[PDB]
RNA sequence: CCCUGGGGGGGCCGGGCCACCCCUCCCACGGCGCGACCGCUCUCCCAGGGGGCGGGGCGGACUGUCCCCAGUGCGCCCCG
């Protein structure tokens, strides 16, 4: 006698960050550097000393 | 009018213009400057080589055989 299935008023939010976005192309690449150069302390400094 | 019935020339009078020298419009095409709009972006620029569009925040998300202090994007607001 009632199959219609109503619908919740279901607006109740504006809310939107929970995963990370993808990292862009020239944060990537400088991340390579800032790698690059933390190892070449670790054997110019840290070797001599 | 000329030359010997005949021969050789000039014309007749009004109009405009592709146009002929001086003042005036519109289109097309080219060049040199100009204003404003839209689009792309960092050069002269700045702290020989070093770093760049810089400048701030509302800010946020990050990055690193760990200079934990330095470094990279993004959205907005506003100038170069």
């Amino acid at each position: 006698e009632n199959p219609v299935y109503e619908k919740k008023p279901k607006k109740e939010v504006k809310k939107k960050r929970w995963n990370r976005p993808k990292m862009s192309l020239a944060q990537k690449k400088d991340r390579v550097a800032q790698k690059k150069a933390s190892f070449l302390r670790a054997q110019e400094r840290a070797a001599e000393s």
